[PDB]
């Protein structure tokens, strides 16, 4: 009792209906600008609305391009592509593609999970159109900004116990790739997950050009010129979570932080961030992930990391978020580099706070001048300079117990205390802080 259908018009009615199971033909199905509008087969958006509950649908071999200019065509109002607003849903194997390089009206997602118990499995999403592209954040990812942006991000899970599972996601976008809003117990697992890369100087070189940054003699929104020397994405966080956001359950809003995040096996490249999960609620369980290239790796703010890696080209595997960070529980492995040594940040991690459990394992043994593991003081940060973001920077440090399996040194700055250090070579730590042991250990 599985319904094919043929066309994106032919599906539009079953994502009204409840216990439905529906297969739509391999084939390649494009929405165009001429798509959208009164007469159109798409007169609102989100474009695909799915309302229905205890429904299933097969997207196998189905390609669906949706060309940029679409998100321009609903006024100054936010464009989703997949908007899940029922329960118990499974969608499966659909390949989406973003079609051009035109920017939204507003904002955009891809894709928007509300509800409960729903799951995506098995999608290849390349995420496309936004603005400004090529700066990350330099000039602005939130209010005040140096130029203003218009930003598209990838898959926004929001509902209760929402599920995203073995997916492929592509972004060459200004904006998040996966991140939480409002989601309780959401689950990210087997995802592979990439932005791409662009360095400072790279960026510095369009100086002349009347470029949007150029206009701006490259001045930051975090109140400097742009420093040379460092690898920025281009897209957001890898998985964010939010300590706020809207979402709706059997038609009811709801306003609250996301809780409870899991995130298992996942693959991250080349975003600003590996996995952030520092301000969601409740128990945040990070487990097998696998971090590559991103401008900072692993930041769950208190919980546990275990069983994962994350090299360490362009900057740190671990860092606090804040000086008020408690509990983190971490296992890390810093892998080998994936690319050529890029980090302007001069460190492989930044530790303060207090009550942390941290093990570092590598067997790298060229270990760059630059690179060390930071407890408590100045790091050259790229968003942290010169007093900028001064909560994340120049934290304390106290009753930490740091396992330092590697070949990396450490420097316990001024403001930690009670650090116990496991190293297995003691002669490259530097102990200028109160009341720290160091204790070697054989490998």
């Amino acid at each position: 009792q599985t319904t094919t259908v043929y066309s994106l018009e032919d599906l539009l009615p079953y994502l009204k209906q409840d216990n439905v199971d529906v297969k739509l033909a391999p084939g390649t199905y494009n929405v165009n600008g001429f798509d959208v509008g009164e007469d159109r087969l798409f007169s609102t958006t989100p474009l695909f609305l799915f309302e229905g509950s205890n429904s299933t649908y097969d997207f196998t071999d189905v390609k669906l391009n949706i060309n940029t200019v679409v998100l321009t065509k609903f006024g100054n109002n936010e464009v989703n592509e997949i908007q899940i607003l029922g329960n118990n849903n499974v969608l499966k194997n659909l390949k989406l593609e973003d079609i051009g390089t035109t920017a939204p009206s507003n904002r955009a997602q891809s894709i928007v999970i509300d509800g409960r118990d729903n799951r995506i499995e098995g999608f290849h999403l390349t995420i496309r159109g936004s603005y400004p592209y090529g700066y990350g954040d330099a000039f602005g990812a939130g209010g005040g900004s140096v130029i203003n942006h218009r930003k598209h991000s990838g898959v926004l899970i929001r509902g209760l116990r929402n599920h995203l599972k073995d997916c492929t996601i592509i972004s060459r976008s200004y904006g998040h790739i996966v991140f939480m809003q409002a989601a309780s117990y959401p689950t990210v697992e087997g995802c592979y997950i990439e932005g791409e890369m662009r360095s400072t100087d790279d960026m510095l070189a369009e100086e002349g050009t009347g470029s949007p940054a150029d206009k701006v003699d490259f001045m930051t929104v975090w109140g400097y010129k742009l420093p040379a020397g460092y690898m920025m994405s281009l897209q957001e966080g890898g998985i964010r979570a939010y300590n706020a956001g809207t979402t709706y359950i059997d038609g009811v809003e709801i306003q609250r932080a996301t809780d409870n995040p899991t995130v298992l096996n996942c693959t991250i490249k080349n975003a600003r961030t590996g996995v952030t999960l520092a301000h969601a609620n409740g128990t945040k369980y990070v487990e097998g992930c696998t971090v590559l290239g991103c401008e900072n790796g692993y930041s769950i703010g208190s919980g546990t990391v275990v069983n994962c890696g994350a090299d360490a080209i362009y900057g740190p595997v671990f860092k606090n978020t804040y000086g008020s960070d408690k509990g983190y529980n971490a296992d890390i492995t810093i892998l080998p580099p994936s690319d050529a040594y890029y980090n302007g940040h001069d460190a492989v991690a930044y530790i303060g706070g207090s009550n942390h459990n941290l093990t570092f394992r590598s067997e790298i043994t060229e270990i760059p001048s630059n690179l060390k593991i930071m407890v408590s003081g100045d790091l050259q940060g790229l968003r942290v300079l010169h007093g900028s973001n001064p909560s994340q920077n120049n934290f304390a440090g106290t009753n930490i117990v740091l396992r330092n399996l590697t070949n990396f040194p450490v420097d316990l700055h001024s403001d930690s205390s009670n650090i116990t250090v496991t190293s297995c070579d003691t002669d490259n730590i530097t102990d200028n802080g109160t009341n720290n042991s160091i204790e070697a250990i054989d490998c």
